[PDB]
């Protein structure tokens, strides 16, 4: 178990929504498994009225993309801040132990990069995110956070024991974010990140997000965008919030087995409506589908969803039961 | 099993705080139990001060009655909405499954009316509130949601399988309101239904409740209309909120078994002091009282209890135990 | 089990963060433990800009001591309210059954003291708060809490009811506080407590603190007063919120077994990143240090951490394990 004599293995990352590939139950023994992200500084239009945000990512996204390694791995990562950005960045990632999860290690200025190594010792989905001193909530609410899912080597299951399967990944970051407004009363845009800073501080100290997003912008996983899945597959649906608390709820279906506060040695809860992430967390739900249709997906405090943004839809395909549902008589005149 | 064979009965609905006659455990197969609701709109008086809202009700009562079936039985409700109501309303069911919860299958406009039939397969409480399109958080807090209960057939069961029973069981509606001012500091009074819209979707956006009220209006729970319950009885109490965060505590008492999340088939938690009811659910706790007197049930943030409005009082006969408590001095004088 | 012909024992009081003496596992039988708490009326200063809070303390200290005693204990409190406070007082206990949890037993003016027993007959930390009738959460956003930790006889277990024991406890509270601005945008600065109030509730009621600290100011446990624990060492850590919710979160650590609800009767959580304090209770995590250096233990809404003030240090003496973290590579320039 000297990581140093271990197989070591790269891993290509891809964007949420989607998880890359990887096995759930594994007869293979413990691993090195090696992943690297680069800093990406970019002003990014995070709804229909063109508002912008100056936003920080790791690799290009929000969130940043999932990582996924077995219980016993060990998580070797290179961090790398180009040239091209503005600031200094670093990573603490909440499932490892020692250095303030690994920030201390990982203070990258741009131009620079580091190497961290971590035993994943604890089965789970995990917040990562980017803590420089003294800048750590303008880093993270800017869009520097993602998910480390760290699997049980035999797999998911349920309180008794039994196997627990899921068909496809699904993975959702939801941020809340502090856009100012200028004194004619609409978003202001800044020419530079550095820019801003001052005001944008002033309105994170009341802590009334202007928006509230699922991945990067109003309407992300809408229409067009949608996640996708049919009649009986088993969807695994990982949400993260690094900052605040929200509560997910899948309007026309429930969270079959959820474990709200992410870990997966705890046993999970059954038919819940709506489940709660705790600010500075992950957490995860299995619901296999039963209807076909468009099912909403979203935070349930429902101004924060409909008014501020964090809402996204899922496209199911397949076959109506109607004995789940059946209209027994359609809209029609009160009859006199 | 197919509903359309099975047995027929028509249950008639009592408004909060009762719950309607309903057995517990239960020797009766599935059955289909009909019931039905009509839409209110109507202007009511929320607090001792005048203060008004356009409130939107199920059956005219906030929140809407509460409904009790067991597991594996059909329900079938008939939605109506008069033709003196002036907005199209709808029913979303947490307690079902597809067509975002019966929402796409009920939408009702003023002189209408429509039948939905859905299997109730999950065990607890649910939430169930309007959803009308585009409209969705301001038809919800204006005061369309209430609970649905899903009993086990067996009644309910502590986590090691003994049976709980409850002597009588209370449904409590928490309503965050937001009620707009004038440029004079006072609230506003509008004439119809309609014109409170854009003040109102103004002051939902700050995320800060004007009141939070239990069932309709502040001290709507106290003097007069406590809750009553003698020493020794088992009580139920059923707490729902559609749209934001809660955390009911009894002064004086606990919470002897609680299903925060609201979900019967897991095991519940015991000796709560305040539990956790996640905006978008119902949640349901057990207490057997063994003290007198009057005890307050509120939220425990208590500026949104106190200063807010969400407190309700519960006025307990029976003989005072000093075993359990004691004063042992009065207040007097410090001795010098 | 008649307390009047029970043993009686008085308990001298420490001062947070640190808990009096107490046993874990005790083979004593029932006992009345007596204690004694004087309210202290006081300013203070709250950060290092000087900023003021016109406090009202139990014992003089926020948060009040933790009171510790074994399941089937009676606890005996003398409270004392000195002629020179201006307020009259009164203590709840959410671990006491009947009469609003004692604060209708306790009700003394300045100039008197009262004297109440209640047996602990349920395990877990609870909340104790002050709650004049008219005025409950001033006294309580003023600093008027603590916590009461009533042990199994048998100590701490894991859900297989193995037993668990901790080297040395912790207590913190937290507090959100509501310090008004004047004209000029700097916080007010009152000659008397009477003075505080009207601008005081005006500020509560926005739901916005201006502050949130642990331990009654800025950077209480911090620097100099950082908690300090050495490799290897299992900690106790017991957070208090009797008004507001709260999530904690160790930088670098985990909670090993935590129990967020804080109720011992119910089986603990393992390996939580960040655990939810409902507001009005008491929650506990077990963690063993397991690597040396500084740990920040703070709220993880970061906003409230890093710009309102929840956040406190833990300093760690040991090896460093390079087994569990290691850097590969030190920042360095990205090779070209
Ligand atoms: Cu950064
Ligand atoms: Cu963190
Ligand atoms: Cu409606
Ligand atoms: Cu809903
Ligand atoms: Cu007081
Ligand atoms: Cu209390």
């Amino acid at each position: 178990q000297d990581a140093d004599k271990l197989p070591h293995t790269k891993v290509t990352l891809v964007a949420p929504p989607q998880v890359h590939p990887h096995e759930q139950a594994t007869k293979s023994g413990p691993k090195v498994v090696e992943f690297t992200m680069t800093i990406e500084e970019k002003k990014m239009v995070i709804d229909d009225k063109g508002t912008t945000l100056q936003a920080m990512t790791f690799n290009g996204s929000m969130p940043g993309p999932t990582l996924v390694v077995h219980e016993g791995d060990y998580v070797q990562l290179t961090l790398v801040n180009p040239a091209t950005n503005a600031m200094p960045h670093n990573v603490d990632f909440h499932g490892a132990t020692g250095a303030l999860g690994g920030a201390k290690l990982t203070n990258v200025n741009p131009g620079e990069q580091a190497t961290l190594r971590f035993k994943a010792d604890r089965s789970g989905t995990f917040v990562y995110h980017c803590a420089p001193e003294g800048m750590v909530p303008w880093h993270v609410v800017s869009g520097m956070s993602g998910t480390l899912m760290v699997l049980p080597r035999d797999g998911l299951k349920d309180p008794q024991g039994k196997p627990l399967h899921y068909d496809r990944a699904y993975t959702i970051g939801e941020f809340d974010l502090y856009i100012p407004k200028g004194p004619d009363g609409k978003y202001k845009d800044y020419a530079t990140l550095a820019e801003s800073y001052g005001d944008t501080v002033q309105v994170m100290r009341t802590l009334t997000p202007s928006h509230i997003v699922f991945n990067g912008k109003v309407g992300a996983l809408t229409g067009a965008n949608a996640l996708t899945a049919k009649v009986g597959e088993t969807v695994l649906l990982i949400h993260s919030q690094a900052n605040r608390d929200t509560r997910p709820h899948l309007i026309g279906g429930h969270g079959d087995w959820v474990w709200e506060t992410g870990k997966f040695a705890n046993p999970p809860q059954r038919d819940l409506e709506t489940w709660f992430i705790r600010g500075g967390s992950a957490g995860a739900a299995l619901y296999t589908f039963k209807q076909p249709g468009v099912y909403a997906y979203l935070n349930h405090n429902l101004i924060e969803a409909f008014e501020l943004g964090a809402a996204g839809h899922i496209k199911v395909e397949g076959k109506w039961n109607d004995d789940l549902m059946k209209q027994i008589k359609a809209p029609a005149p009160i009859p006199r």
